[PDB]
């Protein structure tokens, strides 16, 4: 087994359960701009992702008939779905749409909810209809059926509340915040795009085709260690379906040197070409959303990164995984980071 | 029936036959770029439209798969892919990479082409591989593969050729048309977003996610007679299915009849539920009247001169109005109080 | 525990491996045919599947488009498909069209090259295209297309290579050989059809349609131990997909009931020690070849005779797994085992006795 | 302006046939060839039952599918080998002792129903997930008691014995009575996929068997008809007839589109946008194309010449302006112009034909000398 | 040791039998209830054979599935009103005269094949595209010719005849010698999407033939269980047994999230949403035929099961009543085995 010394963190809220949902786009973006209130000095926040789960849904349900089924329509998302839903849709306190209300529960299971709304969004982008119906006022009637389904399962959106004293609505109470899209920007590190360019990355669950500033994979990973160590959290977007990534709370990265898991071992360290290759050859898909807010080292001085989950605290580290230099640098498939994490010479090729 | 005389034209090349392929989009866009090469002297040209299709369909497989099948595979594209292919890939002319060469005839037939493609793609971006195979330099297997497929069907790509005399890559031809993709400007016209903005076109075809600029449509249509007017063609994107163009070379909304004038929503209505859809790409290139003053878009079409007009047609301009979905013009072509309502240079 | 002692064996090649293809009809056949190259004398081979198994799949591809489909299109094969394709594309050695080679490997791994080239065969052959496209010589399309797309997975077949000082083409290669395809006879044991006849073995990977003459069983085991105990090695095709067929190298058939008569009124160890064992009728093998407990026409090669404690007979099986097993790569299946689960074999000529050989009209 | 035929020489058939809904052309086509020869032979006329030998055939097409776990489709259609390789090996029985249609209140075959059922049977046991087929304690299968059971209850229990003018039979005896002998036939083709003068089995699903023809070249294949219908033999024919020349009307013709939109009024581009009534294209004599060997060979390569339909040529004819046609005995009944015949113009048969059965001494004697036949 | 159990009362029930490879519970536990049903009416020890029963009501399911196009589902399950319909109908025959596994060289029965067959061959009529299906002169249909003809190449020939202990009998006349009536017998369920004291039809998959249902209050439906019990009576017991964890070590328990542990003692409300949302299903059929006691005083009934004695108890398992009481989904009893006044509540003579 590992025994790991932290050896810088940054404050974090407490640790959420997305639980039977693939929201963690949603949670981990709130986990991040909440660790953002904080170091702006805002106080704590507990930011509502029912409600821009609920909302980002209806556009992608949109997108998908617009698309006639090209767009996939799943319960996944990104970090600039957040970002643009946060200046869209507003925010709203988690008190006024908390997860699972409407089913006798207080976490998320929205398996039912999927089944219904991916067979009616289907039924329309997919099937025969040649003429979909509409009212007097040229709204459409399935999107009506969808937004109801979506409410009978997560809840109707406030559109006035209460919050400590002042009453809000969601832009206003976005505007309470003083967050802005502006002051956080998407980086990844890839070569079939030139570098220090703007490309969408290429994954189903960015079907609003966000941008991503492209760096060099060593000035990419200066980025975090920088972030880090100047005060920051990352937004962090990664494949864990690996090997590497355990329940155990540690995610490495095992050379051939060597039990791979389960004790501290050599860390096989990745060219951009060996990176690039896996992202290519589906060996680096866009699986989960996390936050990692501070740098640790194990029992044999290997380096790690503290990652806050939002699986719960029912794990190792009680919702706290440990992520691997070696490992963030091969499976990272774009963080998020406020611009003043940026070094300053990194933040001047190509970059305001 | 109807009886047209023209009213302004400008110059195009010759109708072209795009056979059994839905390949209106670069047919379109070669008819628009070979009457930009008139309008500013550089004389007729004949690109290769299968050159195009070719380097097109290699990109869209590599987004199939990279997006695990949500972009779809098929044989169309945008004016956006013959715009960014010029600067990327080149050009070529005609008689380098001719239709139906492979399969011993002078006309596309893709449909063999495209069932082993679509099953190709397919079977990589929607099957169960975990880990797709590359050679020793990381270049993937899978793409040489549909690159070698789809150079058996439509012709091996010239890397140098010559041409009236001179010798080229497709880069160094492209560059010798003085042509650059930054003087074209995509419109549209809808009010599921902000008027003078841009957005990308939500349609299978536009899987480069390329962006229109977003106008009022009376300021819309402006563009169409002001572009025509001072010596511009456009590229024209729309909805020809339930128009009966197939009987007789002209779309209205067989004598001439008043035209029902649509607004803005009850266009907006039509695109939003599925009664506008499958953009077709053609080119209008003049302006012509009826013999009772209705007001049509001359249209050159892509599928040959066995038609009542050879190979051209009429566009009522309320079709045009109704129908839409989006253009492509030279920026010169916009008026100027439009052009600055856009921060168009 | 298993002990084993050697009767006869006869020289074979170093024990290959054909990793993640189903592959092994040509392994097996190239085991048995480079061993025979050793019994007439010509030294050590190691001729490329890899160029077999890629003509041989143009030609499955053909059989399944012609038919419509109904001739599969997979990965498996024949030795037929290794003595035709012997006479009809030529050889190779291994060094001219290597597994692995195209994509950073050593040994095969055919998943995406099949993922690939089955959509494309059954886009033709499955489809509703009506007419295929051909160019000005009439060469189809099609063709070419699924051979490029082999090609880029398995190689570039050789025009001309040297070998040894002296240069080749791959017939010229073949010829080079002395081998014969004529040399060599496919024997089975069936009663669907009459004892010594011909008749093609109805499994899908016979999609050529390859003939077997057809021996009572007990005249069919005979051939077995005289090819062997006489010098030659046999290609040897059955079922492995069976309780008795372990991955810790052993093949038996064994007698669950007087196993159970010892010691007990069970409710243990039937495969992992010496046991008596069932020698069936040629009624009870019909049967299991009749209902499916005999199929999937496994390829290997028999080259030894052994015994082990208690003196049960067994032949010794050359596999094309690799060397990590408990025998590095060798496996033991009892007689009783063979007789049973076996689909059929290739021997040369001159391995049959010569009673066997007169009843079958072979001269 | 149609077409009107003049006999120059047909040879004795029997009365044409109706297979109705059933895809047993194979079988009717056959047995028409066999009666024909029976006719020939000096034996008189005989009525061969089809729907016994569709019964037998089915069941090993079925064992076939099983066998290979669905390699072999299992369907309605089969081969002149099929009815050849039947005969010595089930016998024959007399249409009276198992007619079309007599299980289900008819007198024509209707195997919609049957094949529904069978397909679905033969499918779940050649391409499902059953690991042990179940057989009872002589080791007969139960799937095949089955698929005989279902068989048996919509086309008939076979008979073992019965007794026809007189004379008590089995289906073999009654075999051995007639004097047939499978032997004494032969299949032709013509492709260039395999030299001439070897036999080779046509790759085609109704094959199943893999009976064999023997290869010629394209033109002595084509004397093989002539000279079998002008010395008093007469031709099982498979053919592809999914053609927009074989028409409904009792015409089967090859015409050279460009030729007939020359002699017509319109150029080309006219002509393409014109009416097919307008064209007359299969309605009236017109040039036909004649195929190359290569041609030929590229049609059945790429699909546009598949395995259709087998018919029975028994003479030539021409029509009005001298064209030559072979004289064609179809099955499906004599609601149509030629009362059940068809002319097929020889342009066509060259083009579309798959493959032909004759009696050996119908071929030439040079030609039996290059295909080894003695 | 985790349960040890002892009989506070049982009632006398014939051989533990084995269904073997066919979902044919319904029909075995039918028939350990008639047999526990003609021991206590003192005609002895019977043992009548499923694979007529079951042979018979598959060609009834057939064409029930033929008739509506496919909606009634053709599987190998079945309900305890197809046994009861079944004997007034078809009759009964000895065991001997038509044995599992008999017609491919087993004693026991594996339907798979069988299964494989008619289920394709039923749907080829019922879901496919046949217009007008055939009939023979006498109008008697060929579809059903070939799907009896199957089931008998499996299952064996029905006897129309046969001799069981020196007389001669036919399948109905066999019945008649026993004396049953399915009039005697009445099917109790406890739902409230259906008012209570009035009849409906359970509405699974195997009830296709609508049998209908007595609803009674919860409490009163477990009363009829301990009356039936201790008054002498067995229960034909229908439940879901799925996620139960009798296999494991021979009893069903309830879990409050081996051991005897506490018991949720369910709700109307609480059963009801089981049954609602899917978690009471596939209702399984076996007999309840007494009452048991473990180690700390806790009550079981005891359940007899028809996969043979290869288990810890030997083919008898436990269950506890709050188990019973949360996942039964319907019950057949004999009507004496009803308290009075539930008899009188439901109109029952
Ligand atoms: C980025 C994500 O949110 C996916 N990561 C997760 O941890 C969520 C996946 C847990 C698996 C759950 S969700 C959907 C499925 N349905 C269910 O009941 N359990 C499964
Ligand atoms: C915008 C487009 O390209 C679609 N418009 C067309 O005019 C395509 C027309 C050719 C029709 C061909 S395409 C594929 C299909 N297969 C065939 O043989 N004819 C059809
Ligand atoms: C006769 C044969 O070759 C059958 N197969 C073997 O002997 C062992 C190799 C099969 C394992 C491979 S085949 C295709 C499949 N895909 C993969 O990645 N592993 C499997
Ligand atoms: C070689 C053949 O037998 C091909 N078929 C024919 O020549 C005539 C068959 C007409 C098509 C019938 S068959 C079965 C199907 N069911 C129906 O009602 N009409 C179709
Ligand atoms: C109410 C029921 O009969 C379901 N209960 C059972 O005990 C049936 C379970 C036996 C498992 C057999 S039946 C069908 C399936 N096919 C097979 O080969 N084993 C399974
Ligand atoms: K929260
Ligand atoms: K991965
Ligand atoms: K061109
Ligand atoms: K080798
Ligand atoms: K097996
Ligand atoms: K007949
Ligand atoms: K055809
Ligand atoms: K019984
Ligand atoms: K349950």
């Amino acid at each position: 087994g590992f025994v790991f010394t932290t050896v810088k963190e940054n404050p974090i809220t407490s640790v959420k359960n997305q639980n039977r949902a693939g929201t963690c786009w949603c949670y981990s973006s709130y986990s991040f701009l909440e660790s953002e209130l904080l170091r702006m000095g805002k106080g704590e926040y507990d930011l509502s992702e029912m409600f821009t789960v609920y909302n980002t849904y209806l556009d992608r349900a949109d997108a998908a008939v617009r698309t006639h089924g090209d767009v996939s329509f799943s319960q996944g998302g990104s970090f600039y779905d957040a970002l643009y839903g946060m200046e869209t849709f507003g925010l709203v306190p988690e008190e006024e749409m908390r997860p699972g209300m409407m089913y006798a529960d207080t976490l998320s299971n929205h398996t039912e909810l999927s089944a219904l709304t991916d067979a009616m969004v289907a039924a329309i982008a997919k099937g025969k209809l040649r003429k979909l119906q509409s009212d007097e006022n040229n709204a459409m009637l399935w999107k009506k059926a969808v937004a109801a389904v979506h409410q009978i399962y997560l809840g109707v959106p406030p559109e006035k509340f209460t919050y400590k004293g002042k009453e809000y609505t969601p832009k206003s109470f976005f505007e309470s915040t003083g967050l802005k899209a502006s002051d956080y920007v998407s980086l990844t590190s890839y070569t079939h795009h030139p570098f220090y360019t703007q490309f969408p990355l290429e994954i189903q669950d960015n079907w609003r085709h966000g941008m991503s500033y492209n760096l060099p994979l060593d000035e990419f990973m200066e980025v975090f260690d920088n972030a880090i160590n100047t005060g920051y959290t990352i937004a962090w977007g990664s494949d864990v379906s690996e090997s590497g990534f355990t329940r155990d709370g540690v995610a490495v990265m095992p050379d051939d040197e060597k039990k791979l898991n389960t004790k501290p071992q050599p860390q096989k360290w990745c060219t951009q070409a060996e990176r690039q290759l896996a992202y290519d050859n589906y060996e680096t898909t866009d699986d989960h959303g996390m936050q990692i807010y501070g740098i640790a080292k194990d029992q044999e001085g290997n380096e790690y990164y503290m990652v806050k989950n939002s699986w719960g605290t029912n794990s190792k580290y009680n919702g706290i995984w440990y992520a691997s230099k070696a490992f963030v640098r091969y499976k990272t498939m774009n963080i998020v980071v406020h611009k003043d994490a940026l070094p300053k010479a990194i933040k001047a090729k190509l970059g305001i």
